[PDB]
C-alpha cells in the first residue's frame, strides 16, 4: 500500500509499506528518503505520536494516510 | 560506571558500562544477564529508542541512567 510522508518542508513524498509494517521500519525508509536517522524523528499520525514497537494497522493507518516528519530538536 | 535496566518483569537490574560502550556491546551485556538476544531487544532511554551504532555517551547517558528492556513482538 501506499502512504504519504509530510517531509521537514512541507513535501509531500509517497512510499511503499504494508500494514504489518512496524513504525521503526518507516524510519527506516524515510531515513533512505530524507537523511533523518530514526533516532531523530518523530512520527506523527492524526495529531498522535507513534511508537517504534507498533504495526501500521495497530495504529489504523490505510492505503493513502499521510505521516507527519518532525526533527527531534533535543538530541538523538 | 553503573547503570540501570528496567527488564521485561518491571525490575530493575544494575549493569556495569562505560560511557563508550555501544548500545549493541549494553545489548551483550543484557542477553548475558537476561537470556533475551539483542535482536530482541528494543532499549527506551528517556522515552525514545536507541540506535546501535552509538555510544552512550552519544545519548547523554550517565551513572544512575535507567534503560527500558521492551522485547520485540
Amino acid at each position: 500500500m501506499q502512504i504519504f510522508v509530510k517531509t521537514l518542508t512541507g513535501k509531500t513524498i509517497t512510499l511503499e509499506v504494508e500494514p504489518s509494517d512496524t513504525i521503526e521500519n518507516v524510519k527506516a525508509k524515510i531515513q533512505d528518503k530524507e537523511g533523518i536517522p530514526p533516532d531523530q524523528q518523530r512520527l506523527i499520525f492524526a495529531g498522535k505520536q507513534l511508537e517504534d514497537g507498533r504495526t501500521l494497522s495497530d495504529y489504523n493507518i490505510q492505503k493513502e494516510s499521510t505521516l507527519h516528519l518532525v526533527l527531534r530538536l533535543r538530541g538523538g
